[PDB]
């Protein structure tokens, strides 16, 4: 019965495959130039690892340091994170959206788009912003805002122009008076008045630099893209 | 003492629970119409798996250790089979190794995560990326990808941007033209007489039977003038610089 | 041999390190007021766990025999024992290599083994300098993975309407130059002196009656905007991805 009571326990070597080929199951920690004792798994077999002075290469009953044949690079052996630690690093289902660049038509089993269905956040078309308990814009999960496009707007101040109306250069029409069209400006002829002196008239004295009534203009802005350089990725989440 | 021995090693079957029920522990690799031999875990027992032609169901068989019956001790194993006690083979899962899971695990404190759960019930070992305990303070921020070749983004933690912005700009300078007419000034009062000092004198349209006034003429032309240039100052209204956003918490695993 | 064989199966205790110290391997579930039996791993040894009424502490009893609820010197807080997620469940929560970019705040010069920056090399997305936006099957801007757009800066643009300017030419305020006529420069506007004509009566003349409000041809101005920063408050993190 000892044959049946050896083959029965021998199947436990295969449990090393849960760690993976060339995994360090236990121990094998570096001190200085020495690696501590431990347990390794190689090609379907669980081995006690007898340490001592490090030799960057190992060989195989137990595993110890070597070089030559059948030398295995000790760099190929990996230390593991425990299932306890992996479980602690696992966030509750439905709370941890993930970035996804794979096929949107082949979302992995148990996963879905964060689209508002099945209790998910609807993250479609959104830029994420960090929750901030002290900012009213971001002090709760799911607070939204922002716009894809914006149109600039603004005002112009009111301004006047100046124009100088000259007292000179109006030219002349017709002859001495005589008559002048009613409401038509009268000018000098350049000639002295004959036999008479006109005290009621004078040459104009100055040009007139006039200021216009103020005016402004309406500004009509063109729509612009409010988005910083973006890259589309899907937000997916594990449901179960 | 062999009772204590069996009871001792039998506890190792419980290690299959690390994989979970109906796990493929080792082997059982598909090769066309074939599945290789391997090791499986079902209902608290670790079993050798005997492969062959892939079938939809498997079962625990108990057969004689003597594999020939020419002219009795049993062994238990799992194989492709059918009927009472058989299990759908599709319920058996191949696993990712702990070595591979460890390689996919980023160091503590280096991997911020999106979180939509309760901010008052952040899981054990995790905290908000708030600047405490050596974390990045990601509160109120939009993340931008590190770029070693862009001075805006060439270090972790480089910040910039503004929630609000005010557009600004300039206007060019323009002149206008205006035509001053020699006609249409109308009239006020009567013959001279007197006219207000510095007030434009115009024709009355009347002709007296008098000595001609040689010192005067009707004006000859209208006057087209160009103004001095002018511009305007633009005062922009503040605008929201943010694209459509959604608030999520950035959390990180510390330990 | 009841020794070199007992030594042979004892090595399997080290497989409990895959779960980790104080792991609940199997069972030990709250079933009302009681905790079920199971298997636990403590200090390099796999032990059978004997249950009962949920106690706060446990002990190794006869060390190398079993674990059960017991308090006092030698006891271990039961709360230090952790239930585990199976490898089957961890495998289901594992996304395919190359499909899952991750935020990274560690050293950019020491990116972990098997990981790389999402920089466009080795079939990766080039996420350098980008703000991520969620895929949306209903929005043509975001209806395929990797659609891009947006700009770091923007320059506002716009137009001004056309307006005409008015100016009023006054009939008064031209002042005077020189004396009575006499003579006035040819083509120079004649104004009143404010004095009565002495001997003559000038019926051919009158004071002007009105000021003249004139309108210009319409004008506009060209607006030239200043460049502005299009980014909302940002924080630089690296996007990395697991390749293999
Ligand atoms: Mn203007």
């Amino acid at each position: 019965t000892l044959n049946a009571m050896q083959e029965a326990y021998s199947v436990f070597n295969a449990l090393g495959e849960l760690a993976g080929n060339k995994a360090i199951i236990k121990g094998c920690v570096v001190s200085g130039s020495t690696t501590t004792d431990g347990v390794v798994y190689i090609n379907g077999e669980v081995f006690k690892f007898v340490g001592g002075q490090t030799q960057s290469r190992v060989k195989i009953r137990y595993v110890t340091f070597a070089s030559g044949t059948g030398s295995i690079s000790w760099a190929e052996f990996a230390k593991l994170t425990t299932l306890r630690e992996l479980s602690r690093r696992l966030l509750p289902a439905g709370t941890n959206p993930q970035l996804y660049s794979g096929s949107v038509n082949n979302i992995p089993s148990g996963w879905q788009l964060c689209d508002g269905t099945n209790g998910t956040e609807n993250l479609k078309g959104s830029f994420i912003v960090g929750y901030d308990p002290n900012d009213s814009d971001y002090n709760a999960i799911g607070k939204v805002g922002g716009t894809k496009k914006v149109t600039p707007s603004g005002n112009l101040d009111s301004r006047s122009i100046n124009v100088t109306v000259p007292r000179d250069g109006w030219s002349t029409f017709g002859s001495g008076l005589g008559a002048v069209k009613s409401g038509r400006i009268v000018v000098g002829s350049g000639q002295q008045e004959n036999s008479e002196y006109l005290e009621s008239l004078r040459a104009s004295g100055i040009d007139r630099t006039l200021t216009s009534t103020p005016h402004s203009h309406t500004f009509t802005g063109n729509q612009q893209d409010n988005r910083a350089p973006y890259y589309t990725l899907a937000y997916i989440i594990y449901i179960g």
